[PDB]
């Protein structure tokens, strides 16, 4: 099952967290990052294009995350109010949507 896991759970406030994705299925088109627990468009922090390499920023945006080519999301200076959950969605080749909660705690 795709998963993903934040590393570390317990943040430091101003420090990082990177999401750890595990087990991407091959041939895959895009991803989407979401602020909670399931897809709200609402609260899409980024998308990401295979395809083109491009990163395009939703409403959920920071400007303290970065998307990697793996799916992960790398978090810095991290805000009390960063507490939360964090879901991803991977868009396969047919177009098929496969989506993984992670969380971590700031402290």
């Amino acid at each position: 099952q795709l998963t993903t896991e934040s590393m570390p759970f317990n943040v430091a406030e101003g420090k990082e967290v990177l999401l750890l994705v595990h087990n991407l299925p091959q041939q895959l088109f895009g991803y989407s990052w979401y602020k909670g627990e399931r897809v709200d468009g609402n609260r899409q922090i980024v998308g990401y294009a295979i395809g083109t390499q491009q990163a395009t920023p939703g409403p959920a945006n920071s400007g303290r995350e970065t998307i990697y080519p793996n799916a992960s999301l790398l978090i810095q200076n991290v805000t009390q109010n960063d507490t939360g959950f964090y879901t991803l969605q991977v868009i396969k080749s047919d177009l098929v949507a496969e989506e993984a909660t992670g969380q971590f705690h700031v402290y």
